[PDB]
């Protein structure tokens, strides 16, 4: 078996740092992971990789002829801890649906083996400010059971978890999509960890972590590294161990209770 | 004859709060304006408004049978200043595309003669966290010549515009769609003016304001209203004031340059 898990969220918000370190993390607890990029983006693997980014699958279909042409171990590429790593890329701006590539490379996962049994988790790291197209395909698909939303404190942040429940809610007939928890980006702003653990409880599901915002972060992605590798002694290495720790030993899985704008409302107001 | 301006950005960045502020003041000046909501979050109008948000064309078409059953007189609605509002609302989340009532509105709006005479000025507030199906429509169908982007320091804010500005050079070929400016909208860091003047430079367009981070704004939209008419005298209402004087004035409408993300980078990297 292995865990499939998809990280959403607004753009910005942190979810391939939150991501790329908390695989860094679980990579150092000795488990085998895969990261696959499904935001145009496409930097969703580079502090694994050392690298700049990555070049995406969308990219080398064009350049060897069809996606038939490519070989998986063309494409994944190993980094950090061994992590296993891919980018869907996706069309220019203006042209086409920017999901597209997601569709693309997700299915040449499958047909090419890369699901292969000793994988522990897979994560999809996945732009949430629209759900629609190849971005909406992991939930409609059934290919991410576990979601799990970064968010703060900030409204918009907030509005992007609603949306993304109500994606949730609206394909719980099939398959077995449901949310896992929300990931707290701080912001630096007071009470935010008791705001979203109150929109977590809204939602029906939890607060799984709320990560500080630490410079060393910056510092850490400077260098082209996760904070694991970059500082292993770093307080913020501690937090997302303990992130980690909280995703391999949760089970609370649920369909979402979305909510409305006036309850969103009241939340910002009461807590100031 | 009427200017047609469009608001992109990313997500949260301050579209709608600039797009209603700046209206709001060319209204004080004696101009007339429509504001066309093309974001599905739908609240583009709500500080012109006083409310909560606007029902959306895609709304008021459902409950009436068809788009042909609703008569503009019904989904136009005037605020503060007479200034004209519109929401184009979009399908809920998972099913179908984001974008896809932004097409239906426009084209509502043509066909039922909204784009009368005397206005003055059109403002689209679109979504540009992905540049595609209907969020691409206004650039792709040549709907508004002028592009002015929000952004600020923040790296997913630099490259959503230079994201947005790929899509502008895409579809020079055909219609008049170009870029204004860009909109600084502060996040209160040091050197951030400097920031975007550079990166406006680079794009070839320049930085037509910088808007400050100041608290008023969310007092004011506690209230449902715009800063102009909540405190005409705030030192916020006089930014807004001076903005929408240089958007008046502004004759540089330009097929931007897109940076790379080597020189985005740099950038961030000297100013520190
Ligand atoms: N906990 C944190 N502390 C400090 N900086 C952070 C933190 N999380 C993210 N960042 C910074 O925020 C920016 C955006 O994060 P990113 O993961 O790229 O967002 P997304 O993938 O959601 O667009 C990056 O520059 C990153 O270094
Ligand atoms: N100059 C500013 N100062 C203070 N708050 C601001 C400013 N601009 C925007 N905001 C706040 O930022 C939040 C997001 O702005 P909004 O216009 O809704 O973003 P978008 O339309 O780009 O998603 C709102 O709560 C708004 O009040
Ligand atoms: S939103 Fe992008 S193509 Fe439908
Ligand atoms: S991105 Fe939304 S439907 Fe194409
Ligand atoms: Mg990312
Ligand atoms: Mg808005």
């Amino acid at each position: 078996a292995m865990r499939q898990c998809a990280i959403y969220g607004k753009g910005g918000i942190g979810k391939s740092t939150t991501t790329q370190n908390l695989v860094a993390a679980l990579a150092e607890m000795g488990k085998k992971v895969m990261i696959v990029g499904c935001d145009p983006k496409a930097d969703s693997t580079r502090l694994i990789l050392h690298s700049k980014a990555q070049n995406t699958i969308m990219e080398m279909a064009a350049e060897a002829g069809t996606v038939e042409d490519l070989e998986l171990e063309d494409v994944l590429k190993a980094g950090y801890g061994g992590v296993k790593c891919v980018e869907s890329g996706g069309p220019e701006p203006g042209v086409g649906c920017a999901g597209r590539g997601v569709i693309t490379a997700i299915n040449f996962l499958e047909e090419e083996g890369a699901y292969e049994d000793d994988l522990d988790f897979v994560f999809y790291d996945v732009l949430g400010d629209v759900v629609c197209g190849g971005f909406a395909m992991p939930i409609r698909e059934n290919k991410a059971q576990e979601i799990y939303i970064v968010c703060s404190g900030e409204m918009m942040a907030m509005y992007a978890a609603n949306n993304i429940s109500k994606g949730i809610v609206k394909y719980a007939n099939s398959g077995s999509v449901r949310l896992g928890g929300l990931i707290c980006n701080s912001r630096n702003t007071d009470r935010e960890d008791e705001l979203i653990i109150a929109l977590a409880n809204k939602l029906g599901t939890q607060m799984i972590h709320f990560v500080p915002r630490d410079n060393v972060v910056q510092r850490a992605e400077i260098r082209r590294m996760t904070v694991i590798e970059y500082d292993p002694k770093a307080k913020q290495a501690d937090e997302y161990r303990a992130l980690a720790r909280k995703v391999v030993d949760n089970k609370l899985l649920v369909i979402p209770n979305p909510i409305t704008m006036d309850e969103l409302e009241e939340l910002l107001m009461e807590f100031g």
